[PDB]
């Protein structure tokens, strides 16, 4: 007699804000399973869940490892109600660095958290949103999944990775009844060393990546977002008749933007990209 | 003298045929290797170069395993001249299929060779391009790489993902004179078990959509290649390539639309 929801990585950021955001809505619609890596860093979501109100049995717990099918099995057992109305697919990683500088297996690990990790979900719970005819999966973008950014060439790749499989299924599903949505964040608020990093790359590249780590500093002071701002539009895509494939926090990048898409060779970008940043 | 290339999958298909363009153009300043999984599936590579008079040692064969990094470091010893100058990252794999019936070692796998793979070879071969200041890298692309397809879902993730891991990329090399370009081709010439059955549905009727797709647009290795040759002989080369023109017209709908829900509409109705 509810919307059934389940938020990925809600132990901090955007997924908590979320999770208390919708389990205290004044319209007392939202059931709310908010899933967590590791419990025991459940603190912060219930001193905020506490703190605004939500009724009980208006927000549930529960483990997730995004990496691990079991898990992902586990929580789905664990909604009693039988049915998701909304699966927001949050949990993510980033990753910062000279190519050449990184490893392997921080290289693997982007990959399993933000593109099989949504794979996982949407693979254990589409099935039966596809069998009711209906469901909502929403899904945390980033401005790096709609643009290139140099130092962030793994994250990137695992950004636009994400908008690949969101917009290939979003074509399957529209007539399953199912309506899977992109919500593209900028920076958001409440957000290795240099010593080893000389070593693993040559020097005009440590020097480039010294004015790179300067300007995301000035973008960070200039634009981040709260996450409280950012989980408000979650809301309007879950709320919306008709959803977009696409909503966005911002339109600050929306320039840099539709210079990536008034030239396909990609060219204007990466001459505008390079300025802005170097 | 001339210009070193190193091919990754060359076993058959694109590379396969690049590899023989390039060591038999008339001009004779292309020395390349050409590289493969296993080396037990060189007949026809091999064959391919002797239906074409390749010079010898104007084609060196070498065995890599893009999802294996000492492997890459193996082929990159092998490179006599010490210096690459054109890198082509080509080596790729396919998985069509409903999400959902999926295994979860292949979509491992599909992401391993080709976004990991891609990033071992970069990772391997553009500090020394950086050094000199010069070096082209091509990047075999796709335009599911480019947009989203109906039961491709997870192969698209890894082209796309190719997309930015080489725009990103792009930015920080611009001024290093070192190049990289991605050359998008359109086509080139159990399960029921894991999935409902409204969804085995038409995965028939997007099969029976990509069938007459390929035999209206479908484009031969050979008309490939010359993309492949045309960026590489380019002055100041741009970040992408089309290898055709059939698909700008969906392009510029999912471009004109960043919302999204036009080009889904558009897509939807054209595969159904
Ligand atoms: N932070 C920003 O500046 C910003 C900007 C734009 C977009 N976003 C997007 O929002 C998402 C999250 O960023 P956020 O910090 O704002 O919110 P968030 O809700 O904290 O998401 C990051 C989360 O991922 C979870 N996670 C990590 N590994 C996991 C795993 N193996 N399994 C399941 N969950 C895992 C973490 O907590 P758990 O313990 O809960 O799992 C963590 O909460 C990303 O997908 C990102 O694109 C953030
Ligand atoms: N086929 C099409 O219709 C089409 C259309 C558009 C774009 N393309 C693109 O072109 C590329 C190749 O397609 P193609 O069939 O036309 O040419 P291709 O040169 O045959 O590339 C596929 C190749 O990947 C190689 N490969 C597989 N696993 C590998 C691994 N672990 N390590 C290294 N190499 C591996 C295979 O041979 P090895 O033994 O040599 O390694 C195989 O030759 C892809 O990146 C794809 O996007 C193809
Ligand atoms: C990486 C960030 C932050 C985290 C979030 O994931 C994505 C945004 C994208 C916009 C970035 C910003 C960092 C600095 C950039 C590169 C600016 O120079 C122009 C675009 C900015
Ligand atoms: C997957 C393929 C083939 C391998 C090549 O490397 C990439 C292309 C993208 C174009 C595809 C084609 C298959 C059929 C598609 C999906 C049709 O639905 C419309 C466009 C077509």
């Amino acid at each position: 007699a509810r919307t059934v929801v389940l938020i990925t990585g809600c132990s901090s950021g955007i997924g908590l804000h979320l999770a208390v955001r919708l389990a205290s809505d004044p319209s007392q619609s939202f059931k709310v399973y908010a899933t967590l890596r590791d419990l025991k860093t459940q603190g912060r979501l219930w001193e905020a869940a506490r703190a605004l109100a939500c009724p009980p049995g208006s927000l549930e717990t529960l483990q997730l490892d995004v990496r691990d099918s079991k898990s992902v099995a586990a929580a789905r057992e664990r909604v009693t109600e039988g049915r998701v109305d909304v699966l927001v697919c949050n949990a993510g990683l980033g990753l910062l660095g000279p190519l050449e500088a990184l490893g392997e297996d921080a290289v693997a690990s982007v990959l399993d958290v933000n593109v099989v990790g949504t794979v996982r979900m949407l693979q254990a719970f589409l099935p039966d949103m596809k069998r009711r005819g209906s469901g909502r999966v929403l899904v945390t973008g980033s401005v790096g999944g709609l643009m290139g950014l140099p130092f962030n060439d793994v994250y990137c790749a695992s950004k636009f990775a994400l908008e690949g499989l969101c917009e290939s299924l979003a074509v399957l599903l529209l007539p399953f009844g199912v309506h899977l949505s992109l919500i593209e964040c900028g920076p958001v608020h409440t957000a290795g060393s240099p010593e080893e990093v000389l070593d693993r790359t040559d020097i005009h590249t440590f020097h480039r990546f010294y004015q790179y780590l300067a300007h995301s500093k000035q973008v960070f002071r200039e634009a981040a977002q709260n996450p409280e701002e950012v989980a408000e539009v979650f809301l309007t895509a879950l709320r919306a008749p008709k959803p977009t494939l696409r909503y966005f926090t911002t339109e600050r990048f929306l320039p840099l933007l539709r210079m990536r898409l008034d030239d396909p060779s990609g060219s204007n970008y990466v001459t505008a990209m390079h300025r802005e940043v170097f």
